[PDB]
């Protein structure tokens, strides 16, 4: 983990060259009190892994933790193993990971959302068992990715994590655990790069090999099973006669078959990697994908279910997608984290389309100037700089993705944003000139009072008039808002899209008169801000916040948590559902 | 046809298939042999779950009949030389693997396993196709019985069934690829017995050939192995035995190896015991030969989007909640959950009644006949019951069989039905005893099967349907059948079921039903009298959480007789139950 760059693999996958195997289960489990790695656990705790842990045992202790939790559990190498290089990796750790191999640290990482493995070959033998430890911290500070502070209770003396963000701190190993293995000489990257030319399809290809042995071949392979295109060398493009495009409601995918053929005709590493074909250009107050204007409808999201909170679940992934198209949403945007992996190759196979965020929510102070010394500082930028990478690294393939999100809601109308925002978009445009970028506005920082959108591609709008503003004067919130959609649209030439807009909804709190936290109060806010958006041509998109209620920082003005659900926690639609289906469907 | 659950040694290898796979049902297309082909779907269904909720869609989760379940699958190159096979932790009902095109199992039990040795059907390092097709349709002789229908205008099927939860469908439990020894372990068994302080234990291990010898290490919680044996079974003792307790988990660790000519390990498993007796005198249900009271739930295998599919968190949180409220115990209502479920009541403490999937052996017509339920239904009765002892036999938490759930106890036939059933189980495991749960109408009286059993659960539901909010009048009616039993048979009770529906957030300071206030005024007036009676032995009451059923004017989407809620909320009678179960 080093600065300026990202070292992950790609995503571990099974082949005729490569093995996978899943440490998902129970673990057991246990909290800071001191070094647990170097010996056996001592718990009947046990903690299942793809999960955060918080919610999981009904103990307000562990709940309330701050620091430090243990994961453990002996793992087997298969004996097939030697002469295969193998490693253990986790998809994401709760926010700082570390990876104890018999009680020798093997690796440390400090991104919450974003993989990271250790190299165990020199390490354990093929049939051999060790101890495998996994150490999860679930502390935030002024450096920290999503910044925070830890205090302490005059009173009683106990912990307390304080964050700027609505959602709660959820901690632990919330996505899948592996141990696979990959031949000696292997694929660690791949970088695809689709573009059109006429009705002809060309992909730049890049594929990185652990050492210099043998060639790559590429085989480009079709829905149907027919390849259509092949290739040599660790890159080049291929040309793809009369494409199928990847569309936004109509997803497309080709399969990428990266080969290491060695000094004879015979393969010794093989990689499958699905991607579709689609440009993305913003043409000033337009939004282009594959070279037709496109209009975002859909929600920011979050991973956010039941008991396991943040941790990837495969049927709310399906179910969640579902009820997506059931309303005729085409897009969402990973709610102020970058999802499961695995949520990205759905959206693609789904047809939805991606606005991907960094872990960068609350960038503020103001839910104290933000931008010093003390709070958000160079350190600071350096650990964004440092996610937005690993986003990127992991994220740049997928035709979903159709736009970065660099942050949520920062205070970028105060003295010091601009200074500290200005590598940030830079960066990302360099390491993916493909897409453009953006970042989520928060309300405080008008048209006027921002000085930082001007850095950025597209703008994207959260906005609450309805709601903080306007508390429930309808007509004296249209005012509001249209005075601020023409200010965004006279002061700049780029598409807008609205990332935030909604109202606490409480599930069967009905009433015929005006009434926040009702139904009926939800459905009228939002076709209210519809009328407007309708009336600006310079609009791209209408995101709902939120999908689903969804579990926050303990607070008396959050009922449970957030309620600007469209569907409850348990995924059931409220009133504004059926409004959006009827909106998203019936037009275009 | 079944074997020990699969698990990784240094012997043994062992892959999940759990994931997205392709999901497509049977239509009438030109396509009768799907199995044979790519599915036309562009559905992905996760696997550990089951498919009804899954899609939001309607004639997906009204489907009658066949679906297909289909990915590809890698058999890992280092796997030859070795032994491999596909297993199915569980499917729907009827569940068919094809191992490209080929049939290569048919499973005709609901909640079990099915598996299938295919080292010669695909090439070690190659690739292959495999697609499970489960059926959901239920019939007279489905262990869960029910006929399917065609509504008479529109045509449309429908499945009718006699028992009160949904009939979630498809492959709600794990599947696995994974590696054996070509002369491998194939089942163990292990029978506990406490002789003063020491702890005994019978080991009779089946390996696949007869070559080399086998060998037992036991290894206490420490890591210190502390009895060994040689011999494809013999009898240990353990000095100053650690036992499993009711209160305190205890589970020492048995390594079953099958050492070769030489001193080499060819074969290995590791399989966890708890050393405990389970003995029934007179009315008295005896752990370790002291007194034991079943405090808990009825439970179901059943949450919000994944349905009837097994769940990690919400398993851990479910017994969280067990402890959180002093509950002891519970039973795998109506059918037999996930394997893993009983491993960790195993290292959990928790007591388990382990139930056959046979509900709904009634119609309120006459059920038990050569229409309903005849010799072939008790044919697939007694295989559940095989299929179930087979696989559980060894878990220190399961403490007793229930044969089935609510069946006509009081009609013609049901004796001639259950007699073979429970002398089939105690030949099967004469180490627990056996029981069924007793329905409401075979009273004292009426019931013609219950002397055939060791203990006697029972359901009753007065407060709820007879004397309906009126329960100073049920208190009488409950006292009088508690008399009838307790006075006609000497054997003890256990109250497998009781307790009344309640909508969360409902309130009444009077006697309403529905209501919060309702649900613990009930199974508090219960309490009062199960106290009065010296026979009783347990109460669990029905319902862990609210869980769906199939569709009713009368079922609020579901049974809401459940204490928590489905997302697992404590209602009022959660905190009633708390405080009973953990201070007395």
């Amino acid at each position: 983990a080093a600065q300026g760059s990202a070292g992950s693999m790609l995503k571990p996958q099974q082949t005729t060259t490569r093995d996978l195997i899943s440490l998902d289960g129970l673990w057991k489990f246990a909290l800071a009190s001191t070094q647990p790695w170097t010996s056996q656990l001592k718990t009947s705790l046990e903690c299942p892994v793809p999960a955060s842990y918080n919610d999981i045992f009904a103990d307000s202790k562990i709940h309330d933790h701050v620091g430090w939790v243990y994961y453990q559990r002996d793992v087997i190498v298969p004996k097939g193993w030697s002469e295969e290089r193998y490693l253990v990796r986790c998809e994401a750790a709760t926010h700082h990971g570390r990876i104890y191999v018999n009680g020798n640290l093997v690796a440390d990482h400090v991104g919450g959302y974003t993989p990271f493995e250790a190299d165990i070959t020199d390490l354990v033998a093929a049939g051999e068992q060790f101890r495998l430890t996994i150490a999860v911290d679930n502390e935030l500070t002024y450096q920290t990715i999503p910044p925070g502070k830890v205090e302490i209770l005059e009173a009683t003396g106990k912990k307390v994590q304080t964050y700027q963000h609505d959602f709660y701190n959820y901690a632990g190993l919330a996505r899948s655990v592996w141990l696979y293995s990959v031949p000696q000489q292997h694929i660690q990257d791949i970088t695809v790069r689709t573009d059109v030319q006429g009705t002809t399809g060309l992909i730049d290809y890049n594929v990185v090999a652990s050492t210099t042995q043998g060639t790559i071949q590429v085989a480009v392979i079709d829905e149907d099973g027919t390849t259509v295109a092949t290739s040599s060398g660790s890159n080049g493009t291929i040309h793809i006669p009369s494409v199928h495009l990847w569309q936004p409601g109509a997803a497309y995918l080709y399969q990428l078959h990266a080969s290491i053929i060695d000094s004879s005709k015979k393969t010794i590493d093989t990689y499958k990697l699905a991607t579709g074909i689609r440009t993305v250009k913003v043409q000033g107050t337009q939004f282009l994908i594959n070279d037709k204007p496109f209009y975002f409808t859909g929600f920011g999201k979050h991973e956010d279910t039941n008991i396991r909170g943040k941790g990837h679940d495969d049927a709310y992934m399906v179910h969640d997608f579902q009820l997506l198209h059931w309303m005729g949403a085409n897009s969402f945007r990973t709610s102020h984290y970058p999802y499961a992996e695995e949520v990205m190759e759905y959206a693609d196979r789904q047809g939805i389309v991606v606005i991907d965020e960094t872990p960068a929510v609350g960038l503020a102070f103001s839910i104290p100037a933000t931008f010093s010394p003390d709070r958000i500082n160079n350190k600071t930028r350096e650990a964004h700089a440092q996610a937005i990478r690993e986003l990127i690294h992991r994220d740049k393939n997928h035709p979903s993705v159709v736009m970065w999100s660099i942050a949520n809601e920062p205070a970028s109308n105060e003295d010091g944003a601009r200074e500290y925002f200005a590598p940030l978009p830079k960066l990302a445009r360099q390491l993916d000139p493909t897409r453009p970028v953006t970042f989520a506005n928060v309300g405080l920082a008008t048209y006027k009072a921002d000085r930082i959108a001007d850095l950025f591609d597209v703008l994207c709008l959260n906005r609450y008039f309805g709601w903080y503003t306007q508390t429930a004067e309808l007509d004296e919130a249209e005012a509001a808002l249209e005075e601020e959609l023409r200010g965004w649209t006279e002061k700049y030439d780029k598409p807008i899209v609205m990332t935030e807009y909604g109202a606490d909804t409480v599930a069967g709190l009905h009433s015929v008169m005006v009434t926040p936290w009702s139904e009926e109060f939800q459905v009228e806010m939002l076709d209210m801000y519809h009328r407007v958006f309708d009336r600006f041509e310079a609009m791209a998109g209408e995101q709902v916040w939120n999908f689903a209620d969804f579990q926050t920082a303990v607070g008396v003005s959050r009922v449970d948590g957030n309620k600007k659900g469209v569907f409850t926690r348990d995924r059931k639609p409220k009133a504004a559902a059926h409004l959006l289906r009827k909106r998203w469907t019936n037009l275009h």
